């Protein structure tokens, strides 16, 4: 009855032991609370300055924070959207003007698949081993108009390394295909902080990148998706963007600027340390527990997959929910073959440690019948 | 090209009277809310979002007379904007509906979002929509009838008896009735209970409410997508493909601005818009060839008609004096020449830059 992962996440939104959706719900740091305390000042600034200047500063702060020095800073090359999913809707509807089929990494967050399919695009799954380990086949590239990679991936944390991004961008250029990247989880893993725009521009392929500020910091879902596109993209992303919105709030852009600056001043290292700590408490707690394993040993992402033998993720979810703990079954990340995820749940790590600890102790007991 | 692309040219300019968003100064009661934003933040971290959301919806719907709205969780879908609501609706229509009857003129992204999602449009002129039943031929040929009320740019309000009849006609033809009520807060004639009428007629229906145009909240807002239990369209599914929900801080802000409005802010807003409308009309009163096509509009946008000049020529001349209005062609999404001789002026502005802007227009029109 839960048609997608988001509908599983609705069930958790009002519980103290929500470890389902990937949004950041941990406490603000002291430096971040100082930003919140200055919100009336940021409001006045947002009333008094031209939005283009605030937007330019927010983009500069965020892209430079994460190593993306080559981003196109000319006004209009980075489209600020209400969310990365709104960017994805724009991209999907734009793709459907001239593309029939999209090669898409599998598993990935399911609304990428569902927005693409919903706009009439046929999807070809590319498993992670194929995507990272070998060139894509000429047969595949000639049959699709776009290759879409989430990196770091959700739910696996896998990062497309620079050499492979380069080869993929070269392949797309050679075939005329759009390379599209979703880099929502970029901030969590320094392996994703090499300059992606430099690679893409040097390869000369048609490209689109959707950045997202929404997953890094606990900003009560105040965020923007940033839809960045090559000059030759050849899709009507600018026109469809303008059908949907005039722009985002200057106050949100100012918040993104301030949170990015705090992150540059040591907040980002603290975040990495915090996620590492929370991953450690989860793995320590599901220690022995016969039948339990962690499919993504090297992930640095803010979500964590847990696998179990002889139990189903939906079953674990129901036993968990009877104790008011809400996680996420993994089936629907495997948008082309949901049974691939039948024996996994996903746990959200962007949480205060104490509620996370309590939820994982509950899972330890459950997983011990 | 669309109206939004004209609006981008004005966005960083002092004499922007183009887009309809609210850009006047906060009232003192509203500035008090902004001063307490750190408290609203703490509330949003601590309380379940469902409680804040229910309170925001209750405050906003009751403020505007919509007491029969479906208050069960999940019947009102909070979206980042009304245009996001409209994208969800357009996409949800496109599998089962080929043709939509749409009020003409209206704001052009309604037409562009519908067309962009594969729907063919059939214009319905305002005098026909309000003045008489729709024909059986039209209603049997369309899967949805879409009415903006109060309309943008005309301010025209669908009266209760005509809404009732339209909903009855849509029910008897199996047609979805969709309303965009984004400008509801401005005109008390739109504060009779629309949900009572829709539920009583028993057609399949969708209403898109919008908080964005009423208050100067730096574009912090929600579109509210409300639907009948039997709508038969994938609005809930496609909504969930796009978002988990809106920020609890924005919902708390809507609740507080709605409460301020219920305490007298809404009366003050109506008096403020009436004052700015009076400024425009007094300023242009005696100019040769100018008329006001919508004398009873209470909307926050104002149409100005002039003979012997195209709204495009007038826009061009204003732009040289750094004033940005809107040519009206593109609101007439089926027949753009219908709007060749009008421009639209935004009234949700501090009175001082509005007066400065209207003074340029007066002198441009007099010379
Ligand atoms: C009747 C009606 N229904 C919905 C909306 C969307 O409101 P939103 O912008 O989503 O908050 C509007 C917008 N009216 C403004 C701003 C247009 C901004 N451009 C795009 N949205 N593409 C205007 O008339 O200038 C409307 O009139
Ligand atoms: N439909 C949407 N946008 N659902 C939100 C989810 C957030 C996410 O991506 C995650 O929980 O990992």
């Amino acid at each position: 009855l839960k048609e997608n992962l988001t509908q599983w996440e609705y069930l958790a939104l009002n519980s103290e032991l929500n470890i389902a959706d990937g949004h950041a719900r941990q406490a603000l740091s002291p430096g971040q609370q100082k930003i919140v305390n200055e919100l009336p000042v940021l409001w006045a600034e947002s009333e008094q300055r031209p939005v283009q200047q605030i937007e330019s500063e927010a983009h500069q702060a965020y892209f430079t924070l994460l190593g993306q020095h080559g981003y196109p800073a000319e006004p209009g090359r980075v489209l600020s959207c209400y969310s990365s999913s709104v960017s994805m809707e724009i991209l999907a509807r734009s793709l459907s003007a001239s593309v029939d089929r999209v090669a898409l990494v599998h598993p990935t967050f399911d609304n990428i698949a569902d927005l693409l399919r919903g706009n009439g695009l046929d999807l070809v799954p590319v498993e992670e081993d194929a995507l990272h380990g070998a060139d894509l086949s000429a047969e595949l590239l000639s049959s699709v108009g776009c290759v879409f990679v989430t990196t770091p991936n959700n739910p696996t944390g896998r990062v497309l390394a620079e050499e492979r991004l380069r080869r993929l961008a070269e392949q797309c250029a050679e075939h005329g295909t759009v390379l599209a990247l979703d880099t929502s989880f970029r901030g969590f893993d320094a392996a994703a902080h090499y300059d992606h725009y430099a690679v893409l521009q040097e390869a000369g392929c048609r490209w689109v990148v959707i950045e997202d500020t929404g997953k890094l910091w606990p900003t009560l879902d105040l965020k923007a998706g940033l839809l960045v596109f090559s000059e030759d993209i050849g899709l009507p992303v600018e026109k469809i963007y303008s059908d949907i919105l005039l722009g985002v709030s200057p106050l949100i852009l100012a918040l993104i600027r301030e949170f990015s600056r705090d992150a540059a001043d040591g907040g980002l290292a603290d975040l990495h340390a915090f996620i590492l700590h929370n991953r450690s408490v989860v793995r320590r707690a599901l220690a022995g527990v016969e039948g339990v394993s962690f499919p993504d040993p090297e992930s640095r992402s803010s979500v964590e997959r847990v696998a179990f033998a002889g139990r189903t993720g939906t079953e674990v979810w129901e036993e968990l929910q009877r104790h008011h703990v809400f996680a996420l079954p993994c089936r629907q990340f495997h948008w082309a073959e949901p049974s691939d995820g039948d024996h996994m749940v996903r746990i959200a790590l962007s949480r205060s440690t104490e509620p996370l600890e309590k939820s994982v102790q509950v899972l330890r007991t459950v997983l011990e019948t």
